[PDB]
């Protein structure tokens, strides 16, 4: 595991330093502030603001009522079909550790050790190059594993 950056200032966009073949993972530590709504991992096709850079998978916790996290993919500008997980790990105030491990056909994410969601890939993984994390989080390390 080899962390690209501690403590970012969020809105964070870093490179991703290798391609993200099956078996890497990436590793996301951090907490969740009191009064947050939401915030969002999402796996990106460069960092574009205008137009918006493609996202392969958005990663978006909510906060509201039981809680959910919300998947999807941003191409072209456009969002396409929500994938929502109502069993949510996620909490204001408290701490989380972020798994996502890149297999062929999808990612598998899992959260303090336990099995969260899986999301199909809908962009092919090696067009991933760079990470954004926005919202209303606190990011101690991002790092990756690389299985090359
Ligand atoms: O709600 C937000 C948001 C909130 C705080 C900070 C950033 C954002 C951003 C955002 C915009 C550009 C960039 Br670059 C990075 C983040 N988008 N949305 C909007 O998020 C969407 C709203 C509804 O559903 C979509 C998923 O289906 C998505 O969550
Ligand atoms: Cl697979």
């Amino acid at each position: 595991l080899q962390n690209i950056i501690y403590n970012p200032v969020i809105p964070f966009v870093g490179t991703i330093p290798d391609q993200l073949d099956p078996g890497t993972l990436i590793v996301i530590r951090g907490h969740v502030p009191s009064d947050a709504d939401r915030f969002q991992v999402d796996l990106q096709n460069g960092s574009s603001m205008k137009p918006r850079a493609d996202v392969a998978f958005h990663f978006n916790p909510r906060f509201k009522r039981a809680g959910c996290i919300v998947c999807n993919t941003l191409i072209n500008e456009k969002w396409g079909r929500e994938e929502i997980t109502y069993d949510t790990p996620f909490k204001r105030e408290k701490s989380f550790e972020i798994v996502i491990m890149v297999l062929k056909d999808k990612f598998q994410v899992a959260v303090n050790g336990k099995h969260t969601l899986l999301y199909g890939h809908r962009i092919g993984p090696e067009k991933i190059d760079t990470l954004g994390i926005y919202g209303k989080v606190n990011i101690h390390s991002i790092g990756f594993s690389f299985s090359s």
